[PDB]
């Protein structure tokens, strides 16, 4: 029943457990399921105590049940109490991968060949994300599951929002955005986390650590992290500065001037057609920013970019939840897991 400390209670379907991973209020498992006769991955979630935890776990559940694409991971099953009192974890049951890029990274240097199918993979993922007005806003390798060199799918749509370009700057301090390494400049700058550029970004520093098993910008904080973009696309423009809404605009030009180190000095084994879209990708102004569509007609993607074979989703999604109690995210989380429970009507 249990697994090494707490308890997972996913039987009689899902038999002979091992222990994966954890987190904060989580704990991932692989188990076999005795239905589908193949092992499966269970996500054992108990957000409930705190309201943040509570909307990352409706906003993955929301979204992945309305998705459906071979780059994006799914939601096979959901294990959860029949009464809202009685439920204190939430099992979240999806497909078993091997292992994700994070890990692959630190035991092998990937292939021009495998990097390309590897970026288009992720790209094919997004323009369904995209097409659905849906950012990630976490993207990263540890979020990118794989099983083959063709087999790669995108997890945890926990930071996920609907794409709102003409939104409130809300606040540096209000909300969590990208993991700091793979943080676009705009969301550091003028608290921008609400336009598809910033996904593009993230996927840009996923490219350049292919490139060379390492990350491309490892700042230690916010500030630091500015100084290591800054170091490599140099000192930004006249135009670019403008872009900067907020005290912002000062500690930049406080910094002494640095120029462009050019991508194949810091990458001369890479391709010149990678390094070219990696140019597309880092740049530093969204507005400039390559957009999904065009990294995927990009030459260096020439091999594999097919239109007819990229789906789209069929209607942009719709959810606000970031200011409702952790007791209402409760009942909405209740709700959206009813699917799976018996006796569900309508
Ligand atoms: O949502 C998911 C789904 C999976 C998942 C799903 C299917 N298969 C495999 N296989 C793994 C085999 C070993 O290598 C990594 C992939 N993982 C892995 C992680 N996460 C997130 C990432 O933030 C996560 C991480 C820790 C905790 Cl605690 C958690 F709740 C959620």
């Amino acid at each position: 029943e249990m697994v090494r400390g707490q308890v997972f209670d996913v039987g009689p379907r899902y038999t002979n457990l091992s222990y994966i991973g954890e987190g904060a209020y989580g704990m991932v498992c692989s188990a076999y399921d005795n239905v589908n006769k193949v092992r499966v991955a269970i996500k054992k979630i108990s957000p409930f105590e705190h309201q943040t935890y509570c909307q990352r776990t409706l906003r993955e559940i929301k979204i992945l049940l309305r998705f459906r694409h071979e780059n994006i991971i799914g939601i096979n099953d959901i294990i959860r109490a029949p009464t809202i009192e009685q439920m204190k974890d939430v099992y979240i049951v999806q497909d078993l991968m091997e292992t994700d890029l994070y890990k692959l990274l630190k035991t092998q240097h990937l292939s021009n060949d495998h990097i390309c199918y590897f970026l288009y993979q992720i790209l094919r993922g997004l323009k369904y994300i995209h097409s659905a007005n849906v950012l990630h806003r976490d993207l990263k390798p540890s979020n990118l599951l794989l099983n083959t060199t063709c087999d790669l799918k995108i997890c945890d749509f926990g930071l996920a929002r609907v794409a709102d370009p003409d939104h409130d700057h809300t606040g540096f301090l209000t909300e969590y955005v990208a993991t700091r390494w793979y943080r676009a400049p705009e969301i550091m700058l003028n608290s921008k986390g609400y336009t598809k550029s910033i996904d593009i970004w993230s996927v840009g520093c996923i490219l350049a650590e292919m490139l060379s098993n390492r990350p491309i910008f490892p700042g230690k904080h916010y500030l630091d992290q500015l100084n290591h973009i800054l170091g490599i696309l140099g000192s930004p423009s006249q135009e670019d500065l403008n872009c900067i809404i907020n005290k912002a605009r000062n500690y930049l030009l406080s910094l002494p001037h640095k120029n462009k180190v050019p991508w194949n000095r810091l990458f001369p084994n890479a391709d010149s057609k990678a390094l070219d879209l990696l140019d597309k990708m880092l740049t530093f102004n969204p507005h400039k920013r390559i957009e999904v569509e065009q990294a995927l007609a990009h030459p260096y993607l020439e091999q594999y970019y097919d239109p007819s074979d990229e789906p789209i989703a069929e209607a942009p999604f719709k959810f606000e939840l970031d200011d409702l109690p952790k007791e209402k995210l409760k009942e909405l989380i209740f709700e959206e897991t009813a699917r799976f429970q018996p006796g569900y009507r309508s």
